[PDB]
Order: structure tokens, then sequence, then C-alpha cells
């Protein structure tokens, strides 16, 4: 009877990664609608795909105007108006040199999976640099070049390099000491000239929110680039506006050869693109296919994402706005010492939960996921990630207003102190873990 | 428009994503026709290759996707339980025959679902090894091309532990259902023991190797071979699923009771979705295992509602038996003027014309003579394309939605343009660029 009972009888659980009991009858603006009425505010912006919010009007009129003139449903088969102007805008804010064209797919994973499979073949080199805990995709290729501890029930991809993410918060493993350590591998068990590709988050995302130390993802570049290795930047989590620029590899200063988007570039339409140079983006045709993938439907609401970004200036709002909320999470800390770190840019923003603050051990799993639970009582919606599971992650809409950071910094409050007084039972998240 | 759209498409669109047959370029839609740049309103024989099951504009379409886009509830499955998503998990459970316990999972394209599938059967079963047929689709990314037997695909060497074995052709008969019962068989015995094997996939038509039926009985055959041995048994509706047929789905035509359905194309009326049905062991192996983020949106999954309620409503697998009859027979009547149709087969509205360039042999006609009769067809207001392993069977998977009218408006076309390009009226430089 209840949605949440009918889920459990029908939905598969191969594709549930469920935090709470959160389930769902409709949304509006920067909030979601709980069965029985109750109002959540989102701060998980449903992982990033709902950059806008829900209902945002940009979108629903994209979406409304090209479902009742659909102009076909197969890029593939027949262009439509909505996918190459679509294209035309990727192109158009997205700097880059020489020839380049647009692949449409339906999501971060399939967009990695055809940049894996479109990469190796224009290169015929197989081996593939990515990092330890880097999330790439679900499916069978992106998963492959993927380095996250969710994902080793099956082995990678043979011939890939994983690599330490170098992190401020936890330095193990310097700038130099992991390019000292590309460097020896490409001198010897990983020649260069056999490398197809890197594969680079701009920030860490399921890895915990690591913002890389300054000028380490430049230095990888032009190591990479001297051997004619091509650069693939994955801005499925962090892209479009998110981080205070449109492009969050721009904080970085890289120059990519190739870039992956996806999550919010649909505003809650499943929607991804790979931009690349035209020698490798056209390297045989009905090479990469999937039928309705750039349909006129969701690409008219990647347009419209796209426009409000630019004509609303939401990047350097995300940069003001996520300074504020950011700057909350930070004087929570003055009162609860598990607040070990806040990092991220803009509207990405992780807060890393440590048990201690000398020695930086992360807290426990099931206290994250009780504070997940928590806020989810007291009326917030987000979640957790990172190697240790003791990341609390924000990827609010970009529509966040100031009043909606004061209400969401007091559930996180109430919500770390309640569970650090014994408030929620270990059975009430047992459903919630794996 | 100097600068015409077809222009602009090629100035920025990748070359790996298009499988262009002729110059059409898109503005909009209306029932059963596409309108092209300029204002031309072409009839879509195509059915852009599945997904326009109720065509372009349909009123439940758009309102199931105007009332969950206005007022979404959330955008990720996998995060959060929706209405739309959980209501259509019971519809697909409801309509599709099966025992014991089952499960959905959601995604958003026939690629990712049968990735899915064999990601999730080999873990499930501990088995590696996967039965498949060569010339079959069963996606273009890594896990799901990797199970496919198609020549578009031999760039890529298949997964291992694969064994790929011959479609039963009734119309090229090199190997009879028997012939391919016993080869299997003999791997069977030999090389590939059958409680190694996971899965065995089937597609009751092959789509892009034919629009081939198979010999009465054949499939059901094959089912009980590897049922016999705990392998689970998989069909592909992908393409010819939800109706088309003359049935809610193709395998009920084959006495098929398959442990997984996966289904995709015309499910989402033209928005992107997919979905695998399967029993409860298989698909709930372990939390987390297929993830992808916006999977089972209220969305997609909304419009997915509103086609299988309005196949179910206005009974459109009884009406495309009834219609589909119609377009076929036309169609077979134009060979007694034009020999270069050497067969016409399918099921309801999933129809193949394979073109033959001598009726003895059955030598199929050359890929420009077959690409030039599609170009002709869209001069003359008819969008289709070709399948087939020998790039010669043209293709007809109309939105279900097709008027009688429009089923005479089809033939004539067809017939008309077989014609043109036989008598020698069309140029090779305006196929060129479509091959
Ligand atoms: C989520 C994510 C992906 C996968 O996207 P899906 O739409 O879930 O398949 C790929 N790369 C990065 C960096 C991501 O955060
Ligand atoms: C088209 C098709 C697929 C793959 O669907 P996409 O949406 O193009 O990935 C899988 N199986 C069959 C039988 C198909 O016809």
């Amino acid at each position: 009877l209840s949605l949440r009972e009918r889920d459990a009888r029908v939905i598969a659980e191969i594709g549930r990664l469920r935090f709470s009991p959160l389930s769902l009858i409709g949304g509006k603006g920067n909030r979601l609608i709980e069965e029985g009425g109750r109002s959540i505010l989102d701060l998980s912006g449903s992982a990033g795909p709902a950059a806008l919010g829900y209902g945002h009007p940009a979108i629903v009129e994209a979406v409304e105007k090209s479902v009742r003139d659909m102009a076909g449903a197969s890029l593939l088969l027949y262009p439509n108006e909505a996918a190459v102007s679509l294209a035309e805008d990727l192109l158009r804010i997205t700097p880059g040199n020489g020839e380049r064209r647009v692949w449409f797919g339906h999501s971060g994973s399939d967009a990695n999976d055809c940049a894996v499979r479109v990469l190796t073949a224009a290169t015929k080199r197989s081996r593939i640099i990515s990092f330890i805990g880097s999330y790439h995709g679900n499916l069978t290729g992106s998963m492959g070049i993927s380095g996250h501890t969710a994902m080793t029930h099956t082995l990678p991809r043979p011939g890939v390099l994983l690599l330490p993410y170098p992190d401020p918060f936890r330095p193990r493993f310097s700038a130099e000491a992991v390019l000292e350590l590309l460097d020896y591998h490409f001198a010897t068990s990983c020649p260069p000239e056999q490398v197809a590709a890197v594969f680079i988050e701009p920030i860490l995302s399921d890895g915990g929110l690591v913002v890389p130390p300054p000028a380490f993802l430049e230095a990888l570049q032009d190591r990479c680039r001297k051997h004619g290795i091509l650069v693939v930047v994955d801005e499925v989590k962090v892209g479009l506006g998110r981080t205070g620029l449109m492009h969050c590899f721009q904080h970085e200063g890289l120059e990519p050869d190739m870039v992956v988007f996806g999550k919010g570039l649909g505003g809650g339409l499943p929607l991804s693109a790979v931009v690349g140079p035209q020698w490798v983006m056209d390297h045989a045709p009905a090479f990469v296919l999937q039928t309705t993938a750039g349909n006129p439907v969701a690409t008219a609401a990647g347009r419209a994402v796209l426009n409000t970004i630019e004509r609303q200036g939401l990047a350097q709002r995300s940069e003001r706005v996520g300074g504020i909320f950011a700057d909350r999470l930070r004087r929570l800390s003055d009162k609860h010492s598990i607040i070990g770190d806040v990092r991220g840019r803009g509207l990405a923003i992780g807060v890393d939960l440590v048990s201690d603050r000398g020695s930086r051990e992360p807290a426990p799993v099931t206290t994250t996921a009780k504070i997940i639970y928590r806020g989810y009582q007291l009326g917030a919606a987000f979640t957790y990630v990172g190697l240790n599971a003791n990341v609390l992650e924000f990827m609010p809409p970009l529509t966040l207003t100031e009043p909606e950071i004061d209400e969401a910094a007091d559930i996180v409050d109430q919500a770390i102190g309640d569970v650090l007084d014994g408030k929620v039972a270990d059975s009430d998240v047992a459903h919630f873990m794996m």
C-alpha cells in the first residue's frame, strides 16, 4: 500500500542506492514531495540531474513544446533541430581548438563507455590511466576504467593503470609523489605510446569530493600530452556552472582533448554528451549507436538548462551562494567536532566526518548513514560518498535560495547533534546499508 | 534556411553516432507523419526504429510527459522511489506472464538493458558462458555488443565464453532448425558444457539480422534444450515487443516462457526507456550493482505507462495483426510487378522486404540499389530504412497508429520508388553520402 512498500515488491535491488525511506509523488522548486504531502528540502539535486530544481519553467516549456511537436525520436536516423542546436551550444560554451564534434547519449555511464570505445579504436592503444576512487559509470565499458571500491566485484579492464588521487585532507600521497609514480610507470610497465587516454575527474566525486592540490592536474595533463596521450575530463558530476565557473576544469588550468557531460545537463531528463576532436569523433560511421539518443525532448531540456545557466549567471551565483552554504557548514564545526573538513567548489560540497581530528580517522558508516536518515526526518534530502563512506554530499539545485541554506544548515546541525546523542536506532538504518 | 539543419548537423554531430539513410532532417512531427525542415510532411514507416509506437504528439504521451515534467517526483529511482516508475513496474509485471517472485530494473536503452542482463545473469548464476545468435543485435555498448553476433560489430572481439549459433532462416535455408539444435547439442557434449552457461539470448524475430522469423517450434525446442540444464532463457523484445506483432509479446507466438524479458525502444513512446523483468533471486542479486542516475525517472516512466495503457485500451496488438496483414499483402502483390521483391516476412507491423538480384539464387540486391529505394522513398514522402546481414531488407516499423489510408499511401510510394530505381532514374551521387 505505501509507495515505499510497493517499491520493495517490484523494484530490483540491483538498481537501488537508497539512503532513506523518502518515496516521492512530486516536486516544486528546490523541494521534493514525499507520499503523504510532506515537503522535503532537496540538498541532493537527485545526485546532480536536478540542476534547476523541479518543475522549473524553462525546462517545462522546452519539454512541453518538444513532446507536442516531436521531431522524430532518433538522432542516429534523423537530425533534429533541438539536438543540433544543443551540440552548437556545447561547442560554443566549451573552449577548444580545431574541428570538434558532439555525440549524445543517455547517461554518464554510456558517455564514458562511448569515450573508452572510440578512444581505444582511434588510437588502437589499449592502456588507460585513471584514478583510485574514480567513478566513471556502472555499465561494462565505463565501470571497467573506474577505480571506486563499489565496483570491485568485477576486475578492471586489462591495461588500466590506477593511481592515487592526491588528497589535501589526507595527504598520504603528494602531487609530486603521484606524478613520480606515473613517470616511473611510463618508463617501465606502461609505455606512454601504448596509452590511449587519461581520464580525469576535476573533483573526485564518489571518492569523497576531493579537490586536488593546486597545479597537479595541469601537470598531469602536460605529462600525458608530451606523449600524445589524449586528455579526457569527466564533468558529469561537477559540470555546468555548479563550481563557480562553467566547467570545473577551468579552475584547474586544463585544456582537455575530450569532455564528458551528464547528470545536470538533462535538467532531470536523461542526457549525456561527449565533445572531442573531429578525428576521434568521426572514427567510423555507426560505431556508437543508441536508438533514442539525441532525441528532441531530452536535448531541448538540455538547451534550457544551458540557456538558464548563462542568462541568469548561475555560475557566478553558485560561487556566491555556495560560499555562503560552505561557510555555514564550517561554522557548524565549532559546535560539532565530528566535522573534520568542508571542501568542494561552489555548490558541490562535501563534509568529511571524522571520529578524531588528530588522526583524521573517518567516522563509522553507521553514524554517517544515521545523520542522513535523521536529516530526512527533519526535512532535508542528502547523501554520503567517499572511499570511507563518511563524507556528507550536498549537490543542491543551483536555484537554492539563501533562506533554504539557513534551513539546510539548521537541519544538518540538528541531525548531527541528535545522532551523536544516540537518537537514531541501528535497525532504522540497517535497511539503507549494504 | 540557407544553412540547412542537415548542414548544421554535418558541422557538429559525431559520425560515430550516425546511421543515416536519407537527407531527412526534422523540425517536428504529427500523428504518423514527420515534418522536414521547410515544412514537407513525411509518412513515417520507420517509427524512428521502434520508439515512436504511438507516433508523434500522441495525446496520452503528451499528457503523461506534461504532468511529470511540471510536478517532477525527483529524477533518480536509485535514490528515490517515485509513483510513475513503481506503477510502470507493476504494469510490466501484470502484462508479462511469469511465475514466482519477479522484479524490474529500469534503464534508458536496449543496450544498457542487455548490458544489465549479461552482468547480473553471470553474477547471479555463477556461470560465465552465454549462448547467442549470429546476426543478433543486443546493443552497441561494450557489454551488450559483446554478446551480439551482427556483422556491424565485428570490429571488436566478442565477450569470452560466447557461443554464437546460426539463426535458422527459412528464406536462405543453409541451416535447418534441426541442424542448429544438433550443433548446440554437440557443443554441450564437448567444448561448451551446459552447466557453465548462464543464459541464452533470443530475439523472437531476428531484427537487424534481416527480420527473420524462425521456423515454427524452433525457439521452443531451443528453450527446452537450455532449460533442461538450468540455463536461463532471455528474450529480447526490444525491437518487436509491445503489441507490434499481433500479440502483446512477440515470444507469445513462439510457445516461449522466458525467465527474463528485456524491453526497450517503443516502451518509451519516443522518450528513452528500457526495462528488464526477471526472477527475484537474480534481480535482487546485490544492492547497487547496476546503477544509472536518471534511470526510472518519473518522466520517462510516465510516458511508458501511457504507452502500455493505450496499447491495452485501444487493442493495438489485435489491430496490428489486422492492419499489418493488409500492409504485408499489398507489399507481396507488388512482387508481381517488381521481381526484386523476393520475400515479405515479419509479424504484424514488424515487416521486412527482402530485395534480391536473382529470384532463383536469392542473391541479395546490391546495397546501392537498396539505398536508392530509400532515397527515392524519401523524395516521394515516406521514411524507411534497411536491415539485414546483406544490407538488402527494407524495414517497415511504422507507429502502431498507422491508418488504412496511410497503408495505401505507403504501398504506392514503395511501388513507385522500386520502379523508379530499377528503371535507372536515381543517381549514384545522391546515395553516396549514406554509405
Ligand atoms: C554519476 C557519474 C557518472 C555516471 O552517470 P550515470 O548517469 O549515473 O550513468 C560518470 N562520471 C561521473 C564523474 C559521475 O559523477
Ligand atoms: C535496437 C535494439 C537493442 C538496443 O537498443 P538501443 O536503444 O539502440 O541501445 C537491443 N536489442 C534489440 C533486439 C534491438 O533491436
